[PDB]
DNA sequence: CCGAACAAGCATCAGC
DNA sequence: GCTGATGCTT
DNA sequence: TTCGG
């Protein structure tokens, strides 16, 4: 982390604009700049040097000059002093509490972890579970635990139906030594873009992982997206593992390669890649890549039989998962 | 100077 | 009930 | 907040 000081500052700024200002474009601006600086292979010596990077403009450049001279940013130090900003920012760290609910809670004087705990009746289901495991969800997952969780998920999915295919994606598939959560892509041959032959395809998997006490809680759940909580089982007299966020996405089997591209990320990589696709004349989502007309209407899906087909279409060299950690 | 800035599933609410 | 917009999250 | 045209 050559420029860890600068990238923390920018991330803290991005969080401020998102949670407090509700200014999504400033937030994306700071996050993109933090990501382009994180991969820049030199120790930045001036904001002018940084401004050579795309995504670093005038305003971020002078902020980087301030930080390099003084080690601090006055704007951030003030935001830290402000109670309402500190409280809104804190509350948004509970899963299911966003900037709107956080500001509304603060209006009602709900302002701290203890405030939340004494007001659970005021939370929806998701927020209640986010508060429940608030400490656990901020711990990272060593890759060695991701490997145990993977082995549980793939083996339980195998017992439901041998034709399911479960792929762990996210930072794990990018080779990260620790992950914030576990992301599981699910396919089954009965579910394609053309037909859904079996019902409750995701349900059955959720139910099987609940019954072996791997999945502990549910945050949200539909026919194709499960968001919930899991916990590794511990040995006799060992202390429990933390609970962990798990996301499961059932994708049409014929659309796996778009699905695994989407779910491997990163989120910023996805944004950068889908943006460039537009410039090249395509739109990419988790299902398809399609040409755009002159009007701006998506045409029919183009054929895809590997991740790299998608890169080819928009004329990018293939980048292995490991190199998509923007 | 001005428009664009990735794409979408689920929970929840308002309005009919 | 349904539709559509918003919040929140991936 | 930054970029491209
Ligand atoms: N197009 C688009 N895709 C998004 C977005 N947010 C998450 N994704 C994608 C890609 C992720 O890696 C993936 C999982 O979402 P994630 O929040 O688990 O991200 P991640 O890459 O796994 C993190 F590094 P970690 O989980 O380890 O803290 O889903 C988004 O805003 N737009
Ligand atoms: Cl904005
Ligand atoms: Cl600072
Ligand atoms: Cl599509
Ligand atoms: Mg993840
Ligand atoms: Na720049
Ligand atoms: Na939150
Ligand atoms: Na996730």
């Amino acid at each position: 982390t050559l420029n860890g000081g600068i990238t923390d500052m920018l991330t803290e700024l991005a969080n401020f604009e998102k949670n407090v200002s509700q200014a999504i474009h400033k937030y994306n601006a700071y996050r993109k700049a933090a990501s382009v600086i994180a991969k820049y292979p030199h120790k930045i010596k001036s904001g002018a040097e940084a401004k050579k990077l795309p995504g670093v403009g005038t305003k971020i450049a002078e902020k980087i000059d301030e930080f390099l001279a003084t080690g601090k940013l006055r704007k951030l130090e003030k935001i830290r002093q402000d109670d309402t900003s500190s409280s809104i920012n804190f509350l948004t760290r509970v899963s299911g509490i966003g900037p709107s609910a956080a500001r509304k809670f603060v209006d009602e004087g709900i302002k701290t972890l203890e405030d939340l705990r004494k007001n659970e009746d005021k939370l929806n289901h998701h927020q209640r579970i986010g508060l429940k495991y608030f400490g656990d969800f901020e711990k990272r997952i060593p890759r060695e635990e991701m490997l145990q969780m993977q082995d549980i998920v793939l083996n339980e999915v195998k017992k439901v139906d041998s034709e399911y295919i479960a792929t762990v994606c996210g930072s794990f598939r990018r080779g990260a030594e620790s992950s914030g959560d576990m992301d599981v892509l699910l396919t089954h041959p009965s579910f394609t873009s053309e037909s859904t032959k079996q019902p409750k395809l995701l349900h059955q998997v959720v139910e099987q992982l609940q019954k072996v006490h791997f999945i502990t809680d549910t945050l949200s759940k539909g026919e194709t997206k499960f968001m919930g909580v899991c916990q590794l089982p511990s040995k006799n007299d060992e202390k429990e593992y933390p609970h962990r966020r798990i996301d499961i996405r059932l994708i049409p089997k014929d659309q796996y390669y778009c699905g695994v591209l989407y779910f491997t990320g990163s989120d910023i990589f996805n944004k950068n890649m889908r943006a460039h696709a537009l410039e090249m004349g395509f739109t990419i989502n988790e299902y398809t890549i399609r040409p755009l007309g002159v009007t701006g209407v998506a045409g029919e899906p183009l054929p895809v039989d590997s991740e790299k087909d998608i890169f080819d279409y928009i004329q990018w060299k293939y980048r292995e998962p490991k190199d998509r950690s923007e």
